């Protein structure tokens, strides 16, 4: 059971808070380019590669844009049969938080 979690921004913080989690919860942290279909494409690379099963959680940062949004909606969508679930985390401790209740709570 290996569990991944694909973060889309480019912070030093909020990166910094999300695979510190990661790192003591044995969890694959990824870090992403700011682009919302990257994220969700290696998702699907990564759930595919995988032996057994996985749960991939995928972190968009901020304000997504009308085309971005629509890429994160169509994706997901797809995702979703991957068993991958995309949230938006606009601090790290929302960041934090969500990686805490995907990671074995």
């Amino acid at each position: 059971m290996r569990l991944v979690v694909l973060i889309v921004s480019n912070d030093k913080k909020l990166i910094e808070e999300a695979r510190k989690m990661a790192e003591k919860a044995n969890l694959e942290l990824i870090t992403v380019p700011g682009s919302p279909e990257e994220a969700i494409r290696l998702a699907q690379e990564i759930a595919e590669k995988a032996p057994g099963p996985v749960k991939v959680l995928v972190l968009i940062t901020g304000s997504a844009d009308p085309d971005e949004k629509t890429k994160a909606k169509k994706a997901a969508e797809e995702a979703r049969k991957w068993n991958v679930r995309v949230r938006t985390v606009t601090s790290p401790d929302e960041a934090k938080r969500w990686i805490k209740e995907f990671s074995e709570e």
